[PDB]
């Protein structure tokens, strides 16, 4: 029961790394062999760091504008001793070009292993909105 | 690395099953707490067998069109003695309404895990089509 | 704790009412001076049986085709002895005049009080699609 | 007949709080565990008060232009010693960013308990517009 | 206070009436010299009764559907011993040539006298939809 | 005979007042309980002065344009000898953001009462435009 | 006073012949060298008979639906002994090929000779609709 | 024969007055009892001179750029010593706010009086375009 | 003047041998050097008969339809004792594939000389609608 | 055969002065009678020279523009000793607004007759775009 | 002089023999190396008989309908003993599928060279419309 | 087989001289009796060189811009000592007014002979595109 | 040079296979480990012979239409003693379901190799219009 | 297998030498018989270099923005000691106008031979986007 908590703490702790364009911290949190399913590779199954340094460098480092993100009903699995996966709904909070407020929504998993003692993320699918705010 | 190719074969037996309209085989493979992202759910992150159940009665018992599935590039990754995670692309060939042939691509990752040594798929999440081929 | 489940079982039971087009049931659960905010009052605010009585006598009556329906993370507030509120999310998988499945949403709040020792419903606001499913 | 009086009083202080921008006089009206249904939450059940804390910071700050709100047609349920439910039609006058006149209507409803002696709104569901003014 | 009552009974019986398609019945509580604002005389002031005649004669004539109409907050003012102004706003619920459900508002006002010690109505404007459901 | 005229010169009086923006003298001809429809209030029945009192504060009070009004065709009756009633249509000739002339059409129903041995305007219906030119 | 009410009853007969489809009847009321602006003219100033005896002939023949006619606040000037002119609205009420009711407007002008002491239609100018009814 | 000619002079006279802005001018022709159907009425019959008295004051007013009128296949009745009716088809050439040349046609009917041994004009029918040129 | 006469006669034949579509009656009436512009042509010079030969054997040999043709205003220009020029508008009414009546404008031009003591059509120019009524 | 070189070099003349702004050179080709079938006239056939001295002064006036006009097989009729008519498509390059090229077509037939032993133009029909160059 | 006329014999025995359906005739004309440009060739330069020889077989055989051609203005350069270039404009005048009359044109140009003393064409190029009448 | 060389390079000679500006180079190499099938000309066949003149003199002067043209695959016929026919495709790249890349395609066709022992063009067709590059 | 005869020879023999519906012989042709790009694949490389024994299975069975296939300017590179490569255009003509010719294009690359002593395709790039004829 | 690595390698480097914008580098690794497929040449087979060298002198020129290009799942076939063929996937991540991120998508093919030692590139087939990002 009380490993589900440190799942959703973990999970936080990235989702805030990526807002924060931190990108030495967000890459202590992934797997150097992670994979992902995102808009934004239009389809296709992308591997490793380097297709999302390029937002870290020429997106994320401008972020200048007010966001706040809510986590809705995250449901994890626990599924050995050190291994889980966790689905979830965000709702992203953000203000547009016009200075009008804007929310988007996107629902995501994410799955965890722990090699070493420490947390790794090894998959992610998100699916609605893209990573960042939809316009 | 024959750990691999039992995920893939399990996979498609599953996918098969479902193609098949067999309910009964579609429920010894799945968990009883299995949650979903699919577009039938609106949004929505679904759990239990009874959402499902509908479709096996109502639309796949009508299934008499030719059809062909493709699985490209699975990806396996392997995170215990017990636990495993796939993600693939699939196209799926449909004749149409019109006596037309079609073609549609699904996205898709699903999470396994052995409890009483038989493997069972624990989460599944569907993006770009439907699981049944879209119109 | 255990009063948050006869809440959730009466709900049931009100929406298993509608959906069979049984009005003598319906009449028993609802308070008679009900008051309730839906699609079909074109944004005023109807008091009474009568306005509903119509689609139990005009449509309801004729309801052949095969549907289910799911509530999803109902919230409860117990509000005194006999005092109840339930807001919830409601999914209805239906069959078009197609022959084509399909699935609508409501987001729903219903108050609840206890005269003479039985849970009458006093007031509902339905939000997104009406009670009936859309087209 | 008395009791329903300081209800619409209550109300009518909370709009008045939300009008004004004051975050701190809203917080003390509502119950620390409020739940809402508002299009802002794209058909989500939202809960807590962070989420609105937002535009109390970055929207409503910057409150200047003439607004008028119009309550029509109030019906109060009393369900208890301490225990009441609101229903009522909004209307608001506002001037848009050409200079000209509009006005917006939203149908609501609140619900309302009385714990160590004070109202406090327990949930919220708005429908029509949102709660500031349409554009 | 008792005479309220009487005005919104005779404007029951009026509205009766007409879905009734009884011109005879309809004579009677008219005055000879009544006039009209309704979208039909395509925003004319028509005068008498000849040209309300024709909708009794040729579609009022072929009345089958069933129908129900709803009377919401009648404002009654009374401005002598014989003399009454009734404002209300009307539902119609009804089933269209689909077979599907349909409602349709207006808001209504009439005038009334009392010559001879029986209520005649002297004017009335209708507004939104016609006297007959819309579409 | 003569009292169709004091009704008629009583209403232009009216009329006069709004295009000129004087709050203080519209509200000596209004009775305080007077209730109006027209296109500003959305559907709904309002009643009393403070829902008009906006314009007059904020888009009348900035009225430069050149503008004239004429009154076709009114029918007045005559119900005792404190009451009438007046039907009429409008015709207002304005300048637009252009420099271009436009012309408006209303249609329009007033009663009037004579509490105190002064005339009082009771009730109004507006249809077609607003009181204020259509854009 | 007495000699406008026979330009209206002269008026009113030639309006029923063009219905009656008569062509007899209505030869003997026009002025042999009468002209006219109608919409079936084009924009062109037609002369003599022969262009309306085309609708006589293979239009008006088949009349056979209900209509009914509506003459509104008709202005007449009297200029000499024998010289007359009227102005008038004209409200038509007919049934469409669905078997639905419709109405058209038309503003027209007639003026007036009396050649051997019989009333003759020296010119004509029909607007907005045409002389039958629109579609 | 010869009154013909002076018919077509006076109406070349009224209309060169009008391009003119000339209200006195005008007002000289003009029978004080005028009526006219134009599209500026928005389909209503007006009479008397001050509808018109506006156009003389904000918009002729103004009026600088290049016109030229030519009145087509004039048509006169003589219909008495002192009574005549004329019917013509009127071009205007004028130039847009582009600077690029337009032309714009009107057919027009008007009818004359001759109290006091002066010709007046007593009523007027304009179609296709307004009196000033279309835009 | 008797000589403008002959020329309107002679072109009111060829009208009618066109309609009634009589070939042989035609050419007797054209000069074998005719030329023409006409829509048909698109754009083009056509000359001699053969192009119009087409129109008389599989298009006017079939004509039913009721026909009426009124010549509006002709101009006739007599240029020697043996040379003639007509401009003149014409109006067709007609009867569509709905039974519905129809009316079609073309403006037009024709060049008559005077060899062997018989006029002949040299040259013609038709605009707006084709010679045949439009669709 | 010599004959019609000099229509062609009368009517090249003719179209030189147009293009040239010459309205005194134009005047002494044309016949004072001269009548016109042209776009600018809207289908009414205009005589006289006023209507064409308004773009003498008013457009062509302004002409700067470089221009280039050629004459596509010309036929000429003979047709007396003194009559001529001719038949020819003009093609005309001009620079829009924008300095890039265009070009546009006409198709036109001009009559000639020789009175006082000068050739002068009686009659034009213009067809496709007008005289100056389409936009 | 006299070898253009063979040159425009040969062309319209060429075009006649395409009308006819005769594949036979057809291939004498051309040369065996025939290359040509035509809008069924999608922009390519197609070479060689059988891409035409398809249309043939399967469209030219059918051919029923109503025919005419008209060549127009053609101009032939002759440019040795035994070669020859000619260009024209071609309307074909034809019959649709609701019976109607229509009329295409094409621009073509055709190089002919006199091999073994009879000519052959060996170039084509064709312009605006396809071979066969447009759709 | 020497002598295609010489046609394509006396062709690529012309193709230069006209993206250059050169019209007293580009006159030497047309015959004075050049024919040509071109967009610009609007269907229309152009014969002589001052339709041409204008392009040189208004629009290719102020060429600019880099171009590059290809000539692709093409096809001579050889036919006597002096006559010669060439086909081919060409290619024209070219940067638009946002500063962006184009190609634009035409199909062509020129014919060649040798008067005075010197190639002259006496004959061109161009398709798809005109002369210079598309917008 | 007499090796590019036998790769087009063999290109046409594998084209032939597939328009026939022949799978037994176009499975001699393909190396077994055929790889593809074509529009049927969605922008997927497709891999292997099962993907496209659908097509041979239930679409090209039924082939009845009467089709036509052109090659157009075959490159061919041989790169070894038992390597070559492939470019060409293809144009398809086609009977459509209303029975009007189409034509479609297609440019495409193929590989080849010799293993074995038999020339067998190792991979297939297809762009433009798929492998069977557009819709 | 250690061949498959080098062909990677080759093909890499050649991609980097085409987004630097170098020509010199371009040309050592193309064979100067290159044929090619692009979008660019509008469905045309272009061969050799000077086709290519525009982009390198005046798009790529000035080459300033971020550029990512990732390679997936590259297929390499090897086809005798000195000849390979090479399928793959191209994303490139780029910033357009607005300074906004975009991700296009292209599949292509690539043939090499190793004449001299050297490996060079023979052949190439680009679909989908072009070589350089979309727009």
């Amino acid at each position: 029961k009380a490993r589900k908590q440190e799942i959703i703490k973990t999970t936080e702790q990235l989702i805030e790394a990526v807002n924060n364009g931190d990108f030495e911290a967000y890459a202590k949190i992934c797997d150097p062999g992670l994979t992902s399913f995102e808009p934004e590779a239009l389809g296709n199954l992308v591997e490793g760091m380097d297709f999302h340094r390029f937002y870290f460098e020429n997106l994320l480092a401008k972020n200048s504008k007010p966001i706040h993100t809510t986590i809705l009903n995250p449901h994890v699995h626990v599924i050995g001793e050190d291994a889980a996966c966790i689905a979830y709904i965000r709702l992203t909070q953000y203000i547009d070009g016009q200075g009008r407020p804007r929310t988007s929504q996107s629902e995501e998993t994410r799955v965890w292993h722990r090699p070493d003692g420490k947390w790794q993320n090894v998959h992610f699918h998100c699916s609605g909105a893209p990573v960042a705010p939809l316009q």
